[PDB]
């Protein structure tokens, strides 16, 4: 009886459809579009993996791996055959942006980078950051530990001066947690959103982060808040939303932690096992 | 056509209904919701609250002594406004081991990031001039030059400078966007107290939509509220099933005096708000 968490994200594609407004442009792009929308998942006993269609659970277990480790280094994810960074990372692209002396596949000051040593001098995907800047993950997790009341529990991956270095600038800007009876929230703060390509992924790496993040906190998982800034939907997506708008959500996968880990960094792709999942085709 | 407090008194009415328990630092409880956001309409009205006075005062002044990317409580008090003032006195600083600075001085906050952001903050009288970059000339800049572009952003969230400051911010950033010459505006503030603090905050980043939309010569559109933990205070339970129950008044018009093409150059006297007419309390 209470709804599928997943006519929210439906809900905010009827919407966008019915008013986002034509920025324009038949010449490649070309969007319909709103500005800020806001839905709430929930996360007890369910995972929020979408099932009118299919996400890519194997790209988003991995590069939210290659986040937690601070990688900067596209070809370290890419082998874990995750392509979806290596457009960025490829020479003639960083070529088009003046980062001629790089090394392919060096992002410049992506998330990990941001998570793990925000303020930090950024070298080269490289180096070495031991100890240098600030380690937003970590002091994250100690502040749930010792205060889960603290109204500060941040982590923000947008750094006005690292952006220039970057190969692209964040969509994430910005997280929140939050924590009361002993289940842990989490909010993200999106600057911008594809309804259809990102969106969904999008929104499951930052469940599965709330899951670790309560695996290795001892809470339980309690809402992920999807905030959007600018949300668009590409006008050739049109036609397969609107079929994809018919179909009957179907319930939520599970998600199972396969082993007690104590350390985030300790983490690895088998500890894990969607269990349940069963989207429609494509 | 709603009026557009209701969606504020919603958000009060739910946090009756639904907000658990939840204490704060000092231990004050509040009931408390994690994320809601609103939408106020900024055209041809400016959302300043009409069932309980906002200190309209307070919100110009302060923005301004933003603007200005100062981070002296004094020089805003002198203003005739001491939101700041605790915040910088010697027994406070004191206590949070800043025994070295003048009274006053605040830390990095709003003032150095939206204008030095990752400048190196020395004390309130230095000069940072070409330092750091200056998020809010960029704002402008991209809207005027680039105003798809939906990057549009301010951050006030430092990790570095937390602990340099007085409070860590609480509007963590904005963003800004524009369709139509429409110029909208987000704001993601990490903590809301519904009493005191959100009017006045729906005020600030509202009146600083109109400075930036008369500047870069657009309109305003919307102001998106969005909130991390959104709270009430225990104590003000009673006072607000009062307030709810009075049928809000239109809200009134910011009219703005001479034009201004630079965002450093408004003054105080540029701004008028029109037929402000609150309820008593």
């Amino acid at each position: 009886r209470p709804p599928h968490g997943e006519l929210q994200y439906l809900g905010q594609i009827q919407h966008i459809l019915r008013c986002g407004v034509r920025k324009d442009d038949r010449t490649g792009t070309g969007t319909l579009s709103v500005f800020g929308m806001q839905a709430r998942y929930s996360l007890r006993d369910e995972f929020p993996l979408l099932t009118t269609k299919r996400v890519f659970w194997k790209g988003v277990l991995e590069e939210l791996l290659w986040f937690i480790k601070g990688s900067t280094n596209a070809k370290e994810l890419s082998s874990k055959g995750v392509k979806i960074w290596d457009a960025n990372g490829s020479r003639d692209f960083l070529d088009s942006l003046g980062f001629s002396t790089r090394e392919e596949g060096d992002l410049g000051p992506v998330y990990g980078f941001q998570w793990r040593h925000f303020g930090a001098e950024y070298r080269d995907m490289e180096s070495d950051y031991s100890g240098q800047g600030v380690d937003q993950l970590q002091k994250v997790i100690d502040t749930i530990k010792t205060n889960p009341d603290d109204r500060r529990i941040i982590m923000c991956a947008w750094n006005p001066r690292d952006l220039p270095l970057m190969a692209l600038p964040p969509c994430h800007a910005l997280c929140q947690f939050y924590v009361v009876n002993s289940e842990l929230s989490c909010q993200l703060y999106q600057r911008s959103g594809d309804m259809g390509l990102g969106v969904p992924f999008n929104i499951a790496s930052y469940a599965l982060l709330t899951y670790m993040i309560a695996h290795i906190t001892g809470l339980k998982p309690g809402d992920f808040i999807h905030t959007l800034g600018d949300a668009h939907i590409y006008l050739n997506h049109i036609e397969p939303l609107k079929i994809q708008l018919q179909r009957e959500p179907r319930p939520f996968p599970k998600l199972r932690i396969l082993r007690k880990v104590e350390k985030i960094d300790d983490f690895k792709a088998e500890d894990f096992q969607i269990e349940g999942y069963n989207p429609h085709p494509t």
